[PDB]
C-alpha cells in the first residue's frame, strides 16, 4: 500500500 491513496494487489499473504 502507498503512503497516500489506496492499495491494489492479488491475494497472497502480505499485500502492499
Amino acid at each position: 500500500c502507498f503512503p497516500d491513496g489506496r492499495c491494489k494487489r492479488p491475494p497472497g499473504f502480505s499485500p502492499l
